[PDB]
């Protein structure tokens, strides 16, 4: 059908069709008389998977032969989403499969909707890991993703009575055709026990053993025949109060990989979580060393191995590597430390204090006794270095310590990561600067060379070609397909900004995507949006720092203005807000209820008509993002300046033809810089402004007293206007806004609504709105994760990316 | 190589080889450079499995078309063993696969040893279910086996310091290529809750729901292209104190199918066990009704459905069927009961009281409130019938009640089964008679027509062709292959009893099997047996009623006689005893220690030499039975008369060329009757003799006082002769033998040792020993499970067996 989807060869389609029928018969064990859509989905999945194996085997065989430097990306989250379409795209099999299934009388799009999302992540951090895997394979790097195979991923969100209800994400129920279990490569992981000091070295004895069983998933590069591996570990009890009970208690050990902690940017110091963190680190490091000893002088270890820590979650890799080198390999401390530092690199994802991992000493003491001793030794030697560089600066010593004193002694994992890594990077320029100027200022002064910036990016395969084929096609028509793996080429679209044909096509694609999504909304969930309105969307995890509340205030403002002057014309809008709240985050759960409550009033007010709709997008996840983003007109990126490290959803919207209303926070700054501030809807306080307000002291009452419209809104919330049966339902929200709002919602309210008016004004001019859209798409090239990975490769890992096709399958 | 293994066609081998390589590549995802023996085993397994699917699909499709009466065999145990070789045998693919793997440079026998046994059974009862499945498919019956998919089967037995150590049987670790998960057919099962009495009928509400997910395994008939199904249910928690904990607690529901209770002929009234029993019944009955409504007048239900209860374990099927018909389908009680009785049939497996299931009322009350009410109603109406037939016989009423009064009220499941079944059968003639004369005398008098006999049998495919190809071949040479599915034809071998060539061949095969096993003993376990000695073996579960102890006494007697007259000639013997003890059965565990202790003394006594060896066969299971039975010379079947209902191991030994020393118990009686008492080594008390002794009162002291050799043995045990470091180690054993031996070991001692002397005398005459062997093999035809199933079909289920090949694959 469309060019960018590949060729539908005669031999190819014929081959696909027979293998499809072969799997239906031999793999699913059903004949055409009783097969269901799900059976057809699996037959297709196995058929596509078959095309990967050959390339997967030779790619890995190739790394064994040439022995390049290996990149190990450790993350407790890999937010993969669906795999079928992505695999077809990267293998140039989409049109062929579409034709093959068409000839078999099946609709491939219907089959793709059957696949369960691999939701092994919470949001930004986990999706970044996923885009990175795609880019590393596309750039020909010998990269390995290592994580945990949770049998239950991020919970499925249900909305009941306007409230969020959580239910288990049993994503493996029908099986996972993409993974390959490798029970023969199971490795032991140790917990508890005690430390014995023998004649020659320390010994970790009397430990509890838990087995780590690996499941490998193929990660195909974009049309280069490279297929890397993502290895996820699963917990298994060894086989060695009653026989029955002993067998039943095996589940205690297997609970380690049972479920993903559903927290986004929040630290919950539970023992089970600590076990998960060590579990992934311990098993992964054995693979690394194993693989290294094959390719005993560990002096070349840093030349053959690079370990990237996605946040501090896998920080135990540092003392675990030291434990292995010192206790097992018997290297001297200084030698082991030199190796460790040159091998590890740490990526920070946020500056919010509640997100920082600070594990209680008593926990590490019981669970990992040897690691705590190693950590104390690292701290001791590190502080001696600070003391020597800043003689007499005693406060500096306590500020930089890995050991945090107080109520209960805690270990600051971020400090541990900085001390044990040769590189530390923020995820957006402004974020990286904030790290050097505040949170890690002391460390930056001691070792300035370690601090870097690596602005986040998103993969254009999944976030353009896959989710928005229509847009990818009209772009390809003018500049070719080369931009798919070289996004900077999108610049060339700048010379079409005045081309009447292109303007019309860009607007047509957006219109089609909106009709498509408007339909999906009714098919599933039975709603009523109007395709002609401006699609205003804010999708991301529910957080106070994200400020879904500021958006809510604007919505209520629009509603009140309409009720004040009913027969006045206003640009129609469909405001969509979606995102999950961590189960224990009370305020976040209240915000969801507020959104639905506003919708209940606004969506049934006769005077409003179809001029304003408020919809809460249920169960926001990767597959849903692939549907709503291509249909968006306005992207809401309104976090308080200095709180959103980077953001990546913002980049997805930019690449898909939506204009952005946002604060100068995270990557928004670089996006506006790339497209030009005139083509962005920037408003609100800058980081400096927030600091000034904090010096002075934030008093929300002031804004309430001087802004009539804002006062009216708070009084509506307080009096029960949005909760008739429960008049004080939103008391906590008002109380927070009025007395303890860390994110200063009121301070940006006036500038925000004024900016929104400018958005409505531009939307009334279709031609100019679209021309601004073209300028955003044309300058979104920098935000490709291929650029990001190329920078990590050259500036941190010391390896050169390659765009060379691997010697066929 | 050997005729009976099929043809090795040119096209067949070529096809097998490429599919083998296809699976290695696409299924195992490995190339020849790194594949291990286990990978090769799986490639072969998937290749063989592929040959089944076509036949499996058409067989099931066929039953849907013709709609024959369905046979449902419910059992909590299916002791399947390995599946690879059995599948090849039944598909006539053994020689082809042997050649194909040979050409690929692999040894198929080495690959077969890699397969894990499907040990979902304890012993006799579970193996019987397995042989039955094979026979039902071979006889073309539309039969379905229904059970539980335990993730942990019978424990693997390790011997440490002479003691049994149990370790988890993680048989699914590397996967099961034979099963097909069918998550789409998952069904709900209810527990707990309460009963509500509404205007029109009772309601079972507020229940806890557990999901039953089916896994289907193909059961191929012998070369008739019929492939039936064995459906095993797995417990799954539904998806609807903390979010994390809620997810973690899902395992509470999934524990239902976690492990097999390792008890053989012993009732342990644990709640988890009761849950397993209802779980299998509830899910299975929904399938049955589902399937019936397709093929609403339930009057034809008994004409389209037959439910066979393997022991009382699935007895809840009776009140569950009533619950469904009365509460859900709304049929009147009497109609529902008529249907239930005509549908259900019950098979009793033992008369020992400790094996009888008697569930406490308070347990059923809490777990299954509606079923208890139904049981009370059944009892009420049943007792009214007894009262009407035996007016005034008040003691009869309490003896026949399903409700047993006393300390704690209990429900006698055996009485429940008899009342709700149209047929009740014992498993051997003597056992069936004992049921009518004692245990169920009252029921037999009330309904004589219900009681039947169905002597057990074993499948000649697994127990002859598969485990003893050498013997199957020399038999086929003289009489053809027709006997494989018509064992009675073995009679024809009677005319070869004087044939010198046959005598020589029969003896040669036995010699080869012994050399083979003697080697296996050294490869694995490093032992020292001498292939020239008489192989005396007793393999079966360790039980006091089985009398491994009587065997031990004989062994010690032989040892003492040798020490008394060292330079006297005695027929060399290798005494092998193997079997597992239930973890909580103390005496059984002590018996294992005694056996190993005897071996420690006897196997290292210089004066004994290689004239006497005592070996304990570790981890006895189906795959091990397939190795040792073909190598046996003497089969020990020495249970106390009236305790072993049938036995099946006895039949396996007879078919494989071993002579039998045994008591007139269970099927031993019919075996001796078939071969002729002169060709059997019968000894000991008969059932009548045991009763006479019980009237009088058993006093072991008497035998101890009048038998010098017996006294010497007891004194050796008592003084620590077999346990130097622990002089009183076997005090419990001596105490039991002397004061509370329910099985009267001493009473059969003299006749047993005297009989053993006759065995040694015959063994000294190779020619005559073999001629007697031929007469046993020639008359073992009656013990084929094909005969047994044919009888169940005609006399209980009302269906005719067929030997017609299904219309090709
Ligand atoms: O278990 C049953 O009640 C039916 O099992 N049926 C099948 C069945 C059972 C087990 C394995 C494969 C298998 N295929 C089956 C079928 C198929 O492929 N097409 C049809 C059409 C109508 C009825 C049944 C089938
Ligand atoms: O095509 C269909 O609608 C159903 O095909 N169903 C089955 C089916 C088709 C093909 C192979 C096996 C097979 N088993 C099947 C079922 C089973 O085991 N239990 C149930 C309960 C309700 C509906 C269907 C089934
Ligand atoms: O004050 C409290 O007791 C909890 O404040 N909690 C949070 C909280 C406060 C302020 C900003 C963000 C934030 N996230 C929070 C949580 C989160 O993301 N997940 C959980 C789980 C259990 C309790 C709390 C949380
Ligand atoms: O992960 C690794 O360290 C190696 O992964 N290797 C393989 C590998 C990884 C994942 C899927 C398939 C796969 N096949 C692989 C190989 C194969 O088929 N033959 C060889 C020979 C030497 C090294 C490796 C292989
Ligand atoms: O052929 C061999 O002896 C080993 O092949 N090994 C592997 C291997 C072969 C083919 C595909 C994937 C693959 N992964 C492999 C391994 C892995 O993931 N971890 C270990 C640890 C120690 C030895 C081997 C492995
Ligand atoms: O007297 C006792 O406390 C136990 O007697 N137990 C048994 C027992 C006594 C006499 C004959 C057979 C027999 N089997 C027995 C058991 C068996 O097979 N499994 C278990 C598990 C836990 C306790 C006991 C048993
Ligand atoms: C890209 C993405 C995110 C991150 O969005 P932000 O707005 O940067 O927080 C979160 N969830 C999903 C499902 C995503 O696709
Ligand atoms: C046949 C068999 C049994 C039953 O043997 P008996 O001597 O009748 O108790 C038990 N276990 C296994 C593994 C068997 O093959």
């Amino acid at each position: 059908q469309i060019s960018v989807r590949g060729l539908a060869g005669v031999e190819n389609v014929t081959e696909l069709k027979k293998n499809f029928n072969r799997h239906l018969h031999f793999t699913l064990v059903k004949d055409r008389n009783v097969a269901t859509p799900r059976d057809y989905y699996f037959a297709l999945a196995h058929t596509v998977r078959d095309h990967l194996v050959g390339r997967w085997i030779r790619t890995q065989q190739h790394y064994y032969e040439k022995d390049p430097k290996r990149i190990y990306y450790l993350s407790l989250e890999f937010y993969m989403g669906r795999t079928l379409q992505n695999t077809m795209v990267n293998l140039a099999l989409e049109n062929a499969c579409d034709e093959a299934t068409y000839q078999l009388g099946l609709d491939m799009e219907e089959l793709e909707e059957i696949e369960e999302d691999a939701g092994l992540g919470n949001g930004g951090l986990g999706r970044l890991a996923a885009c990175f895997l795609d880019s590393m394979a596309t750039l020909g790097l010998a990269a390995y993703g290592y994580g945990i195979r949770y049998e239950f991923g991020i919970f499925n969100q249900k909305i009941c009575g306007g409230w969020q209800m959580e239910e288990a994400d049993d994503w493996l129920r029908y099986g996972n055709p993409w993974e390959k279990a490798r029970p023969e490569f199971t490795l032991p992981v140790h917990f508890y026990g005690r430390v014995e000091h023998t004649s020659q070295g320390a010994k970790w004895v009397d430990t509890q053993v838990v087995l780590a069983m690996p499941y490998d998933t193929p990660v195909p590069g974009y049309r280069n025949n490279v297929v890397n591996t993502m290895r996820l570990w699963s917990a298994k009890a060894p086989n060695d109060g009653g026989y029955i009970q002993a067998v039943l208690d095996r589940n205690l050990a297997e609970n380690i990989s049972r479920v993903l902690y559903p927290n986004d940017n929040f630290f919950e110091g539970k023992e089970l979580r600590l076990k998960q963190e060590y579990f992934v680190v311990a098993a992964t490091l054995q693979d690394i060393i194993r693989r290294f000893k094959s390719s005993t002088n560990f002096d070349a270890f840093p030349d053959k191995v690079a370990i990237q820590l996605n946040d501090t979650h896998p920080s135990l890799a540092i003392p675990e590597l030291m434990r292995v080198l010192v206790d097992l390999e018997r290297l001297d401390w200084d030698k082991a430390w030199e190796v460790t530092v040159k091998t590890c690199a740490y990526t920070n994802h946020t500056v919010l204090p509640e997100a920082l991992e600070r594990w209680p000493v008593h926990l590490l003491e019981t669970l990992l006794p040897r690691h705590l001793q190693i950590i104390y030794e690292i701290n001791q030697r590190f502080l001696n270095r600070v003391a020597a560089a800043f003689p007499g600066d005693v406060d500096r010593l306590r500020r930089m310590s890995l050991v945090e004193e107080g109520a209960v002694k805690r270990i600051n994992m971020a400090h541990l990561c900085i001390a044990g890594s040769h590189a530390v990077n923020g995820v957006a320029r402004i974020h990286s600067e904030i790290l050097k100027k505040t949170i890690f200022k002391d460390f930056y002064e001691l070792e300035p060379h370690k601090f870097q910036n690596k602005t986040n990016g998103i993969t254009p395969r999944r976030w353009l070609v896959l989710c928005n084929p229509g847009l990818a096609e009209i772009i390809a028509e003018r500049i070719g397909e080369e931009y798919i793996s070289d996004l900077d080429q999108l610049r060339k679209l700048l010379s079409y900004v005045d081309d009447e044909a292109f303007i019309r096509d860009v607007a047509k694609v957006k219109q089609e995507n909106k009709l498509k999504f408007a339909a999906y909304l009714e098919r599933e969930y039975k709603v009523h949006i109007n395709p002609n309105s401006l699609f205003d969307v804010q999708v991301k995890r529910i957080h106070e720092y994200k400020r879904q509340l500021l958006n809510c205030l604007h919505v209520i403002t629009l509603y009140n203005r309409i009720k004040k002057e009913p027969n006045k014309f206003v640009v129609p809008r469909t405001v969509m807000i979606g995102g999950k709240a961590a189960p224990g985050y009370h305020m976040a759960k209240m915000i969801i209820k507020l959104i639905t409550a506003i919708g209940d009033v606004v969506n049934h007010d006769p005077v409003v008509g179809d001029r304003l709709r408020v919809i809460f997008l249920e169960n926001y996840r990767v597959s849903l993002a692939e549907k709503v983003i291509p249909a968006a007109d306005l992207s809401e990126q309104i976090s308080t300046a200095g709180t959103e490290a980077s953001g990546t959803g913002n980049m997805k919207f930019m690449l898909n033809g939506a204009l952005t209303i946002g604060t100068m926070d995270g990557a928004n700054v670089e996006m506006a810089e790339e497209a030009g501030e005139e083509n962005f809807f920037i408003f609100g306080m800058r980081v400096e402004d927030v600091d000034r307000l904090d010096q002075r002291g934030y008093n929300a009452q002031e804004y309430y007293d001087r802004i009539p419209e804002l006062r009216q809104i708070i009084e509506q919330l307080s009096s029960g206007f949005f909760s008739p049966k429960q008049p004080d339902l939103f008391k906590d929200i008002v109380n927070m806004l009025m007395h303890h709002d860390r994110f200063k919602v009121f301070a940006d309210y006036e500038e925000y609504v004024k900016c929104q008016e400018r958005v409505s004004a531009l939307y009334k001019n279709p031609r100019e709105w679209t021309r601004m859209v073209i300028r955003n798409i044309a300058t979104s090239g920098k935000f490709s994760s291929d650029r990001t990975i190329a920078q990590y490769a050259r500036e941190i890992w010391g390896v050169e990316p390659s765009r060379q096709r691997l010697p066929a399958p």
